[PDB]
């Protein structure tokens, strides 16, 4: 997946957009650019709306403007993305016809959405026992353990949807650049997994605080507490509110705290295990191919539609891999969830992929491993023998918040 | 103009929940949604979580917070934060977190040309007569509204107000400086993230 980020860092074309103008510069020394074609399409949160195509005429080191026409000014709520690419029509000696050498996108106007939810006649029932919080609307049920806290089940029908409950996730299995140098015979202390081993990250045991069920108007309101400590050391504190409406929605708010001494965290988001199987993964967000926060440029906004297989990357190592970041929804199944959020869906557990050292060595697990993050660090690269990701990509803010709709 | 799009009040267990949703817009465009949550517990603490909204097309807002006009008229404001002296987002490096006192006189800048003033961040509880705000917010509190402000050209022009202004912000812009005449805040401190999210606890 990096060479896409280094064919785009690396392209020969680069943009400026000023209103509805877009710059072209060539970065080319001595030729013109006699076999290009600039496409640009406008899309609103992914469904085309306008699109064309002008043939590039810019002399080397030169610049063109490209005046595109009166755009689409959709009043339906959404966020307006211009992406341009550019084309070779004729083929080289080393490419064929229609190669892409260059793109970029930006945002266009935005409309936010004022309109009110469909209110529905339809009140959640409420179920309490002495085990657990049990929501049922139509078909459809949630099970909340009160012993653990966490969304223990969920049904359509009489068909189980959870292999394992919906918990917080804080680790990541180790990138080669968390490694670095250290291994069970020469320890380096300074590396990211070394600090996150000695810290209790992987080992660090949920307490359940609270767990309250209330009733509202339209609603009902699931509010969790928990505290994830290392001998006596309480590292990270996720304080959760599951609101199931009448539409059957359930709407998750996560606020974590995380303890300022503790080595930031590599991830800060929940993961499950679901039942379903489904051949095909369909999200808005970055994409086509893997992009992490650090090595996020060369993807692009838009509608994506994969199959199951290509959201895990086979590294021959095996560590945390295919996630999609900038996305605002993702479709697995009869599932939907929308938000702000970075993802990874694939049959291979994050505790799997870590212990595992070959990618011959995975074996597929039941169902599908789902990994929603609010937030998620940097992976790094500048060397694989240090710690190498930035500051600016590091989870150091101390408190953290993040939203996520579950419907059917 | 802010435009109402919900409030709604409903009993739990042990609390009263209040949530609300505004718009504001402006020639018909929705510049920003706040959606926020009241809940007044047993205790008699006011939990307020909020989450705004910024349309990505508007330009970048200078703060993201709440304000009101207090009927008290305090001697002393004691805070747990950054000071004493007020600083902003790209000018706090000198300030040092403690437990601040200070007049509430200490807490405006009489700068010749009135503009927003005594800013302090990085706060964690906020003391003002019998109340107390507790979070991570950056606040001001004077005599003086920001409408006074922006609209009084002389510092010896500006008139004491009846109670006392406060402004507590979740977010604030950076004031820059690299020079006067043209923009400078750098793209590290503008408030370009799109969504924002905090939450205040109003006690006495």
């Amino acid at each position: 997946p990096a060479l896409t980020e280094a064919k785009h860092q690396q392209q020969f074309f680069q943009f400026r957009l000023s209103g509805q103008t877009i710059e072209v510069t060539s970065e080319y020394l001595f030729r013109h650019s006699d076999n290009e074609l600039l496409h640009w399409m406008v899309a609103l949160d992914g469904k085309p709306l306008a699109s064309g195509e002008v043939p590039l005429d810019v002399a080397p080191q030169g610049k063109q403007l490209i005046e595109l026409p009166e755009l689409p000014q959709p009043e339906s709520a959404g966020q307006l993305w211009l992406t341009v690419r550019v084309v070779q029509p004729n083929a080289t000696a080393w490419s064929e016809a229609g190669h892409i050498s260059a793109w970029q996108q930006w945002r266009l106007a935005e409309n936010l959405s004022v309109t009110l939810p469909a209110a529905s006649h339809a009140i959640p029932h409420l179920t309490t026992s002495e085990m657990d919080f049990c929501i049922e609307l139509g078909n459809k049920r949630w099970q909340f353990n009160r012993q653990s806290g966490f969304l223990s089940q969920m049904w359509i029908g009489d068909k189980k949807q959870l292999l394992t409950p919906l918990r917080d996730q804080f680790t990541r299995a180790p990138l080669d650049n968390d490694i670095g140098v250290s291994e069970a015979t020469r320890i380096d202390p300074n590396a990211w997994v070394e600090r996150w081993k000695a810290a209790g990250h992987y080992q660090a045991e949920a307490a359940l605080l609270q767990c309250t069920a209330d009733t509202l108007a339209d609603a009902v309101l699931i509010t969790t507490a928990h505290a994830w400590q290392h001998q006596g050391k309480t590292l990270f504190i996720s304080r959760k509110t599951y609101r199931i409406d009448g539409s059957g929605q359930m709407a998750i708010t996560v606020d974590v705290e995380v303890a300022s001494d503790t080595p930031h965290p590599a991830r800060i988001g929940l993961n499950c295990q679901l039942a379903q199987v489904a051949e095909r993964v369909n999200w808005l967000g970055l994409g086509p191919q893997e992009n992490y926060p650090d090595r996020l440029t060369a993807a692009c906004f838009d509608r994506w539609d994969l199959p199951l297989s290509d959201m895990y990357t086979p590294y021959v190592f095996p560590s945390e891999n295919g996630l999609r970041c900038g996305t605002r929804e993702l479709n697995y199944g009869p599932h939907q969830w929308r938000g702000d959020f970075q993802f990874n869906i694939s049959r291979y557990s994050q505790q799997q992929l870590m212990e595992t050292s070959h990618r011959h060595l995975l074996h597929a697990e039941e169902g599908t491993w789902l990994n929603i993050d609010g937030f998620h660090m940097g992976i790094g690269g500048d060397d694989s023998w240090s710690p190498s990701v930035s500051a600016e990509f590091q989870l150091s803010a101390g408190r953290y918040h993040y939203q996520l709709v579950w419907c059917q």
